[PDB]
């Protein structure tokens, strides 16, 4: 509360280090089908089911531009993606299995690069 701060953690290094594992996601096999926003024009249903997409080249270009306040907003961007993806594609698809892959390698690079 005011005049009673907790002592926080060193933040200075998390938009390198997001960006880092952003990275990894973009270089990733089965990224192919998050690397870009989804064509709203060309995929019928998506623009009305979908009420907030998101894609990695749309989240580098945020990170790129300071619009992530803090890691767990570039997180929550970072899920959007994933979820987004459950909701629009039966888990036994391609782009399904793809999204639960690079969702399950997120989770690990993000536990392992920032909770201690
Ligand atoms: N087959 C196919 C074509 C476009 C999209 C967008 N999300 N999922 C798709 C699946």
């Amino acid at each position: 509360s005011m005049s009673v701060k907790k002592p926080k953690r060193d933040d200075s290094k998390d938009l390198a280090l997001c960006s880092m594992i952003l990275t990894e996601m973009e270089t990733h096999e089965d990224a192919w089908p998050f690397l870009l926003p989804v064509n709203l024009k060309l995929v019928p249903g998506y623009k009305k089911v979908i009420k907030k997409p998101m894609d990695f080249s749309t989240i580098r270009e945020k990170l790129s531009s300071g619009q992530y306040p803090n890691l767990e907003t570039f997180a929550l961007d970072v899920r959007l993606v994933f979820d987004n993806c459950e909701t629009f594609n039966e888990d036994d698809s391609d782009i399904g299995r793809a999204g639960h892959n690079m969702r399950k390698y997120f989770e690990k690079k993000w536990t392992d690069t920032f909770k201690v």
